[PDB]
């Protein structure tokens, strides 16, 4: 076909970048998040327990308000690596940027304050293969290629970085030359149903200090972050410095524009972040600190243990979503 | 041709800014500075010695890494305003922005503390014409104007006000998100180097310094507006601005008190307010704040000169027209 849409997102500190979807007719708008670690739906429910905070917090879907709305019912849970929601089933139309689905979708009746009251956005949407979701709900995107609208059966990633600007946008359909620049490199994933790719090393300093002898890369818009497995990031993070606490890693905060490059052999390529990439620099002092933009995360196999490469990395490069040909290219941004 | 590259820049304190290239096959990378005040390219050799603790915090060029690599040995100083460094030349390929062009960079062997400790970043990206050049080796823009694949022979710079975005460079032209209105621009007084001429400093309604002309360099690797050590005398009086121990500070507080500052170029009026000179850290009765002007006597020939930086930069985006020998200004954003 010939459609190209664009999803507009805004950028939340660097951390959220959520886009708006409509459910039902008349429309209830939301803010979702677009999420290649995923393939479901799901957003808040007017049946959830106000006993959850974060169900005060967000906007409900009232499927009592949606003359174009067909109860299914099935429960479902969607647990993610750093909270769980169970819910229910519901099918309505959504639409995304441009596009009217009927999608099936998850009324969300149990919201936990820990993390989604940090949320900026009220539900999200899964943009990783039917390989993956739970309950077998035929994704978002399938339905819009089920559609023969798009020019090209692609989407990509451009995540822009904050301002005290433009924050960041998807395009179903092709791609957008005014936010890359050069031309892609393409990577192929391993199986098909996992945004997965094969990576050749890990070198902060120049040194494969890891992945050398090969490991994995799961490309997800769903990340804050950059997570590399408990030991991989523990020599990592040795290497550079780096205090470990709780949730996240630290350094001096004037130390930060010094910390070296770190660089992902990613398809053949070379995909450096410099330290100004991975180093929330808020400030220069020997005092504060400074949280690096790179955690851990075991995932456990099936798709584990891999690297995630999500929101630190979309932001420098490009990222082409290619379903057609089945892989990922990436282009340097602007 | 009809690309266009920009490359985003950091910016280290609203002092440094500086972006990334990449030398050789396969590309290694570099912090670099890019020059208008200077037109060669130098980078950290991996033949730099560890006794210079410089060399040894800065990223430095293995050329056995690169099967690109081509040999030269010519010996080359680079002698600047605060520093002078020194190494030989070598030739590789350059990536800059989407970008890629062989070139005569500079393999630096001799680099000391002061500066080069200050640094950030690892080297330098001359913007300048080839006339200014050692070793009359052709300047990296020289190149890639002959690659013909740029729409315009032209280049922009948008340096950003620290807090994010702290500059991006536009090799090609310019990126309209980051200036208002249009440009208005001021030909080069001559060739060779990318000065024009100014007619006038006031402040606030007078002129004072520069009644009958005066040459101004608009220069993007010097952080500061700077002035001879004698026309800045008289600068920091109108203002009231007092040397401290180095440079010229003034009590935090009375950063709002202070009268605009103008340059006049090419018939307009390019104005600075105290926002945009004093570095405001605080609005302290307490503290002193340090201006962003400093005093800095360049040797003849390219002396006396004025010379904009950063400074004058923030404010207003500038485009470096090489095809018209121009460079024009608007009001960055
Ligand atoms: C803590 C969580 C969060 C908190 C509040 C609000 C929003 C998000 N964060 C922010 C965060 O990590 N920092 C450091 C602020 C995530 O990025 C969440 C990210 C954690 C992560 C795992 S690997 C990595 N690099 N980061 C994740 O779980 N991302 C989920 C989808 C989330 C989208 C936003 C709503 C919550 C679900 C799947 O992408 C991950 C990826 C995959 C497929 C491995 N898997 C099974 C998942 O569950
Ligand atoms: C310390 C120096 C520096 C150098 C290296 C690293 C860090 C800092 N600084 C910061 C500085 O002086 N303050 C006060 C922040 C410069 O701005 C440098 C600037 C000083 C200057 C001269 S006139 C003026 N207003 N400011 C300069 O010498 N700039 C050089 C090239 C530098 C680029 C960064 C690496 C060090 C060399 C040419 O632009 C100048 C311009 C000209 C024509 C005077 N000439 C011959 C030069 O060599």
């Amino acid at each position: 076909g010939n459609t190209t849409s664009s999803v507009i997102l805004t950028n939340y500190m660097d951390t959220q970048y959520y886009g708006e979807i409509g459910i039902g007719t008349p429309p209830q708008t939301f803010k979702v998040v677009f999420d290649t670690g995923s393939s479901n739906v799901w957003v808040p429910s007017s049946k959830c327990s106000r006993l959850y905070t974060a169900c005060v917090y967000h906007k409900l879907f009232d499927a009592s308000d949606s003359s174009s709305y067909k109860h299914n019912g099935t429960e479902l849970t969607l647990r993610y690596s750093t909270g769980t929601v169970s819910g229910f089933l519901s099918q309505d139309i959504i639409t995304v940027g441009g596009i009217t689905v009927t999608q099936m979708f998850g009324e969300v009746t149990e919201m936990p304050a820990l993390p989604f009251m940090l949320a900026e956005f009220d539900g999200v949407v899964g943009m990783g293969f039917i390989e993956q979701a739970i309950g077998r709900v035929t994704p978002i995107f399938d339905n819009i290629i089920s559609q023969g609208v798009l020019k090209e059966d692609v989407f990509s990633f451009y995540y822009n970085r904050d301002s005290e600007s433009l924050g960041g946008q998807i395009v179903l359909g092709g791609s957008d030359p005014q936010h890359y620049e050069g031309n892609f490199h393409y990577i192929n994933l391993i199986k098909t149903g996992v945004w997965q790719i094969q990576m050749k090393g890990v070198s902060v300093g120049s040194s494969t200090l890891l992945c050398e002898d090969g490991c994995l890369a799961l490309v997800d818009t769903g990340a804050s972050y950059i997570s590399g497995s408990t030991s991989s990031i523990e020599k990592l993070m040795e290497a550079l410095g780096a205090k470990k606490r709780l949730f996240d890693y630290v350094v001096k905060c004037n130390e930060g524009p010094t910390l070296p490059d770190i660089s992902f052999h990613l398809g053949g390529k070379e995909y450096t972040l410099t330290s100004a990439d991975y180093v929330f620099q808020e400030s220069y002092s020997s005092k504060k600190l400074c949280t690096l933009a790179i955690h851990a995360m075991d995932i456990p196999p099936p798709t584990g243990p891999t690297w995630a490469l999500g929101a630190t990395f979309i932001r420098k490069f490009y990222t082409e979503f290619d379903r057609r040909n089945n892989r990922i290219g990436f282009a340097l941004a602007r």
